[PDB]
């Protein structure tokens, strides 16, 4: 891949190694009571805890088998995507003592591979959650838990990217992987930044080390712009480096707050913010949400802040004529398709972008097929019904 020429456009392939409940609710419903969601499992640990060992692989062999193919590569391929993120837990490779999780992923992860090559797809592999959680997200596979850097779980992550390593970093994936993402969102602002840089330092050094030459991809941390321009530079022959930037504007009362017009806005300046940076980076999370609507988007359990139902939040507008898109109004459409070609136009400004997600069961504003089916989502992604909304030079 030639990160200085070729602009990636992908999706992730969330929602498949690592179990989110709002891009899977059909998985997590069944331990509902009626209208009560307190004995619904939050996360994959705790979901596949509470089904035990057997009965968790015979529904997660059914879901991994299933929910992304070999048709899947070939209608991103014919969409025009050139790339795919895969998301996989660190359990896929490794259990804690104690664990409930189950393992099998990786099988899939190598079919992953093999389709990949088979349509011209480059991948990163993403080891998305980590022992302890390095966030709290459900989609670590740990909610509510920030653990990461305490025990032995730095070391065991560590052990689990020398795995990956060895694995995909070598000769035989070397035309098909193009990059290795140490961790998924660590929680900057929770977590120990200098202990952090020497996580990621020994991870770049470990996988280089082997001999790989496979770029090596760094979540920013939810740190500032630029906070990464000094760190894992060429100064010190630290080459192969690509900042991954992740970006929404529904995740706080403030950011749903903003009209249309503010939210373009704060895209395109995610555009002019990334193009005065060092390393390569690439917008490798995003989606064409306004609201944080999509049932269980931020948790089990837990409603949206956009109706004022969850985290103290106050009410903005109603959920449920934003659940089916089939249902939303001329405005919300065209606020959609503005919004995703602003962050086109944005992330397309620098290294390129990952949609979050390829698919969901039934959350509309985080699956690119439901998107482009609607409309939404240029096809071909290059189309624009909204040009030139940023300026960019
Ligand atoms: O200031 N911060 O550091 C910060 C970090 C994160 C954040 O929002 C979190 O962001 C997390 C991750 O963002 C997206 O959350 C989606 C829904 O969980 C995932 O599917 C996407 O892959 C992911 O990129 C959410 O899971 C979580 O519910 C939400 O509270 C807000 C502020
Ligand atoms: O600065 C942009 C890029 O330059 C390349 O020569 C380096 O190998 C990368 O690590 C870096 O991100």
């Amino acid at each position: 891949w030639d990160y200085d020429n070729n602009v990636i456009r992908g999706v992730n392939l969330g929602g498949w190694f690592v179990l989110e409940p709002y891009m899977t609710p059909s998985l997590f419903e069944p331990f509902q009571n009626g209208n009560d969601q307190s004995g619904v499992p939050v996360d994959e640990y705790h979901w596949t805890q509470t089904l035990g060992k057997e009965a968790a692989l015979r529904i997660l062999q059914k879901h991994w088998s299933t929910w992304i193919t070999e048709q899947d590569f070939k209608q991103i391929s014919n969409l025009g995507l050139n790339f795919v993120r895969i998301p996989i837990g660190y359990w896929a490779f490794q259990l804690l003592d104690n664990d409930p999780y189950v393992q099998g992923q990786v099988q899939y992860l190598e079919k992953a591979l093999g389709w990949a090559r088979k349509n011209n797809i480059r991948v990163w592999i993403d080891l998305h959650g980590a022992p302890g959680s390095q966030n709290g997200f459900d989609n670590s596979g740990l909610r509510d838990s920030y653990n990461f850097q305490n025990g032995d779980n730095t070391q065991v992550t560590l052990n689990v990217l020398n795995t990956i390593f060895k694995k995909y970093g070598g000769n035989e994936y070397s035309d098909v992987v193009i990059g290795i993402e140490l961790l998924n969102e660590p929680l900057g602002p929770v977590l120990n930044m200098d202990k952090l840089k020497q996580f990621f330092l020994d991870g770049y050094n470990s996988l280089r080390q082997t001999g790989s030459v496979t770029p090596v991809i760094i979540h920013d941390a939810f740190q500032v712009f630029g906070y990464w321009n000094n760190f894992l530079t060429v100064a010190e022959g630290q080459w192969n480096v690509v900042v991954d930037h992740h970006h929404y504007q529904v995740f706080s009362g403030g950011e749903l707050s903003r009209n249309i017009n503010d939210h373009i806005s704060v895209a395109c300046n995610w555009g002019w913010d990334a193009k005065k940076e060092s390393h390569w980076n690439v917008a490798g999370s995003w989606s064409a949400a306004l609201t944080d609507c999509a049932k269980w988007l931020n948790g089990v359990n837990r409603g949206a802040r956009y109706e004022g139902a969850y985290d103290n939040a106050p009410y903005i507008g109603s959920c449920q004529p934003l659940l089916d898109i089939s249902q939303w109004s001329d405005e919300h459409k065209t606020d959609t398709r503005r919004y995703i070609e602003a962050q086109l136009d944005a992330f397309e400004y620098t290294g390129g972008w990952v949609f979050w997600s390829w698919k969901t069961e039934n959350a509309p504003e985080w699956s690119f097929q439901t998107l482009t089916y609607n409309g939404l989502f240029p096809q071909p992604v290059t189309d624009r019904q909204f040009p030139n909304q940023c300026g960019f030079h």
